[PDB]
């Protein structure tokens, strides 16, 4: 499949160097190095539970890519147990070739949470990046709350 190849060459040249999360306040709640967007192993993160109270979240999400893209952006959905709870989508939009960039986004809350004791362990985030239409790659993170 050429689309195939397409999708496996950015995926080779795609890193994910560092990414925080703010109070939309202002005050920084987690923030890390670790590439979670690498597919194939869950990853694991560790979030202070106040981030539940939250009514809107502002991450930054630093990125290297040796490939071009026109319409980088995400699909990420938020699993308990299995079960779909919250659906987001984000665009970037074109991106340079051999570029870094750091992505802005304001994460809304939509529905009542359930306590941290509840949800911890038992949360994934399921992060799908494309280029338009192209699934570049699928990751997954589990989730604490500390
Ligand atoms: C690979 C995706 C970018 S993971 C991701 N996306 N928004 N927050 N978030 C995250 C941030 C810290 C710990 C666990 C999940």
């Amino acid at each position: 499949s050429a689309k195939d190849e397409r999708a496996r060459e950015i995926l080779r040249g795609f890193k994910l160097n560092w990414m925080n999360l703010r109070d939309a306040t202002g005050k920084i709640l987690w923030q890390g190095t670790e590439d979670l967007s690498v597919p194939g192993v869950e990853h694991e993160a560790r979030v202070p539970k106040k981030i539940l109270k939250c009514k809107a979240v502002s991450r930054e999400l630093n990125f290297s890519s040796t490939e071009q893209m026109e319409k980088f952006r995400l699909e990420q959905k938020v699993y308990f147990k299995g079960q779909c709870l919250e659906e987001w989508f984000f665009e970037f939009g074109f991106v340079i070739p051999n570029s870094t960039n750091t992505w802005q986004s304001l994460i809304e809350a939509a529905s009542q949470m359930m306590p941290a004791s509840v949800l911890t362990g038992n949360v994934i985030i399921e992060t799908k990046f494309f280029d338009d239409d192209l699934l570049v790659s699928t990751s997954r993170v589990r989730l604490f709350y500390v």
